[PDB]
């Protein structure tokens, strides 16, 4: 279960359905220890994966971006390897600028611009070469 693990507790709290902003003291917290446990990092996008795939909930989604777009730019690539993965964007994130999820035209630029700007690379390791393509779609159609 993802909301088991240490960290991953801290994030299924970070992005409750209750909380209705984002509580960047918490999410802050939350990456220093993805930043301190050995696979903290595995075991967060574990649980981000489970907190955003077909979701419904508005502020859930804002909040959990929020949170991964702090990540993003706090945790080294050991963090960025695992989010850019075509296992991630293209069966979660892209999956909410479905219809069917009905998401505002807010949430959805901003699915759109996570993958722009995943797509223009990471400094180090990190192969984009997956969410490159998965932006090049969205573009396209």
């Amino acid at each position: 279960d993802p909301y088991a693990t240490s960290v991953g507790h801290l994030i299924e709290k970070a992005t409750f359905a209750g909380v209705q902003t984002e509580d960047w003291g918490q999410f802050m917290h939350i990456c220093d220890i993805i930043n301190t446990t050995q696979d903290g990092p595995k075991d967060a996008v574990k649980a981000l994966k489970k907190r955003i795939s077909k979701n419904y909930n508005h502020k859930e989604i804002q909040l959990t971006l929020s949170l991964i777009d702090m990540c993003v730019q706090n945790c080294g690539p050991s963090f960025q390897s695992l989010i850019v993965k075509k296992e991630f964007v293209k069966e979660n994130l892209v999956k909410l600028l479905n219809p069917r999820y009905n998401l505002p035209l807010d949430i959805q630029n901003r699915i759109l611009n996570f993958i722009k700007t995943w797509s223009q690379g990471f400094p180090g390791g990190v192969d984009v070469s997956e969410v490159k393509e998965v932006y090049l779609d969205l573009v396209k159609k």
